[PDB]
Formats: structure tokens, sequence, C-alpha cells
């Protein structure tokens, strides 16, 4: 499967791909605004996320150090990266069918837009100012809005025991942005599409 990674952001991100025990095709990449890294992600995927890194330094061997995202400090990205990340979260080819949606699980960086770029169903946004609008206990200082898992460590937040409702802190993320998980058992807004289908993700669709 092809996956278009666009960044409409004003600023530089360095995209990375993974599914937490391998990176998918390079990994990361830098792209300057405007860029379009396409990647090739194998049929089959169970649990790959794609997302932005923010501010992030590397040397020549590819070693150094983002404020969002970082994953390991590898500029390749093998393992899943440090919140707060806005998530493309997807499974590809689960018994004839691709699932895909965004989660603010952990946290929120930067704005995305994942759609399909083939034929058969609909993409999700997550694009409002969530970082802006950010309650004062979530900000990162390094940069984004943590989820309250990250900042407090609770069963609650954490959803440990497969128990939780909602909270103040996950009604934020869900009233900013409707169409993106907002805690562990939020209400599903998985897209199911067909099998094999091909999709782009772009940072900053709106600005």
């Amino acid at each position: 499967a092809t996956f278009e990674i666009v960044n409409r952001c004003s600023y530089t991100v360095w995209a990375a791909a993974s599914k937490g025990d391998a990176a998918l095709d390079a990994g990361g990449r830098q792209l300057n605004s405007g860029e379009s890294w396409t990647i090739n992600v194998e049929p089959g995927t169970k649990g790959g996320k794609i997302w932005a890194r923010t501010d992030c330094y590397f040397d020549d061997s590819g070693s150094g150090i983002c404020k969002t995202g970082d994953c390991g400090g590898l500029l390749r990205c093998k393992r899943f990266g440090r919140p707060p990340t806005t998530l493309a979260e997807f499974s590809l080819n689960q018994y004839g069918k691709d699932y895909i949606d965004i989660s603010n699980i952990k946290g929120f960086n930067v704005p995305m837009d994942f759609s399909p770029t083939t034929r058969g169903c609909r993409g999700v946004r997550c694009a409002a100012d969530i970082v802006g609008q950010c309650p004062a206990k979530l900000k990162a200082p390094g940069g984004g809005c943590n989820d309250a898992c990250t900042v407090f460590q609770t069963s609650e937040y954490c959803c440990t025991t497969g128990k939780c409702g909602p909270t103040e802190y996950s009604r934020f993320f869900k009233r900013l942005c409707p169409d993106a998980f907002s805690y562990v058992l939020d209400k599903p807004t998985t897209v199911t599409c067909p099998g094999s289908s091909n999709y782009r993700v772009t940072f900053c669709p709106t600005a």
C-alpha cells in the first residue's frame, strides 16, 4: 500500500512511520513545508502509525532529538514516538478490509487529515487548533498538548483495567476533534476501507 505523506504546515516536520517493533519503509524523513514523501507499507500491516515530529536535530548518522514525537533519537523510526503525537493509525488487509483512524490518545502535536486516495470510503480529520486551546495542565512545555494519561498516570486516564469513562480532559480533545479517539474506550471513529486501499496523510490540511 502506498501512503503519500504531505506537509502543508508552514514549518518543517519529520514524518515517522512504524508498527511499534519495526520501521515502515524508511521509518522517517524530513519534510519541508510543502514537501511530499511516498512510502510503501507492506500489506497486512497491523497496528501501523504515522505521525509528525517537530523541532528535530539530527547528526550525519541520523541520531538526535525531537521536541515532539521523538522515537529513541532516530531519524529513521523503528519504534513509536514520545507523546504528544497526533496519530494516523491503520491496520491493513484484516480479513479483506483496511481500518483507519486518527487518535488523540497520545496527545496532539500537529493537525492532520488521513484519507484514502482510492475509492470506497471516507477520510478522517483532526485539524482544530488543539495546541492553542490546550488546557493549562496538559500543555507540553516541549510543545504540543499532552493526553491526561501521560500527564497524570492514573488507571482512569490510562484505562488500565479496561474500565474507564470519558473525563474532563478527554472531552476537550473530543470537542475540538469529534472524529478522533479521545480516550481508550471512546466510541470508535474507525473507518472501514476496501482491503489494499492507498492513502494520503496531510499535516496542517487547513493551513
